């Protein structure tokens, strides 16, 4: 259950379309030190060191992906949930070598559905970036290499109350490419020190 008693994600994809391809996918508790990540991600202003300094800790994960590349439009789909009213702020921010090259901001307004609040950002259109970077990544001959390279890039995904400024959720991905036979997949932990 990657989520708080305020904020839970429901379900969240990386696609492409001409039926959709998912790279990656969540549809809906082990732990890992944050120590161990502190290199992967930015340090001296707004990193996983100062974020999770401030807290709450119980707000912080961590999800390795093992992405499928055997397969138009490139879009992200997420969905979020919560019984408060609120207006959240999600930022993202990519990273290469653990330093910052996209942050993507984007805000959403609470949605009444069957007596809760959804949180809608679909079909998201897929940065220039990460396109580029994803046709490349298919170029690789073996599935070592595109892991070799995978190991320098991760997200950092921060939910925010926009209007109290409290962090709801905070996300660390990082990524492996999985086979054709085998599925994509993922692994969610819970950050603790
Ligand atoms: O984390 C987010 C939030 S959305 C966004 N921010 N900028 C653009 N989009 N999206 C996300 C997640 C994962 C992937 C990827 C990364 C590797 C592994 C696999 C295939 C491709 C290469 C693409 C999954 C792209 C995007």
């Amino acid at each position: 259950g990657l989520g708080t008693a305020r904020l839970q994600l429901v379900e969240f994809s990386a696609f492409v379309e001409p039926q959709r391809h998912l790279f990656v996918h969540i549809s809906q508790l082990e732990s890992v030190d944050v120590r161990q990540i502190y290199d992967k991600f930015p340090e001296k202003k707004g990193g996983l060191r100062e974020l999770y300094d401030r807290g709450p800790p119980h707000a912080f994960f961590l999800v390795k992906f093992w992405a499928d590349l055997n397969w138009g439009f490139y879009g992200v789909s997420s969905q979020y949930e919560s019984l408060e009213h609120m207006t959240l702020t999600c930022s993202s921010k990519v990273c290469s070598f653990g330093k910052q090259v996209v942050e993507k901001v984007e805000t959403e307004r609470a949605q009444l559905e069957d007596g809760r609040f959804v949180y809608r950002l679909l079909r998201s259109p897929m940065c220039e970036y990460l396109v580029n970077f994803l046709h490349k990544l298919r170029q690789l001959p073996e599935r070592y290499m595109m892991n070799s390279v995978l190991e320098n890039f991760t997200i950092l995904q921060v939910v925010t109350n926009r209007d109290t400024q409290e962090l709801l959720l905070c996300t660390a991905y990082v990524f492996e490419v999985s086979t054709s036979e085998r599925g994509a997949q993922h692994h969610i932990y819970r950050l603790v020190r």
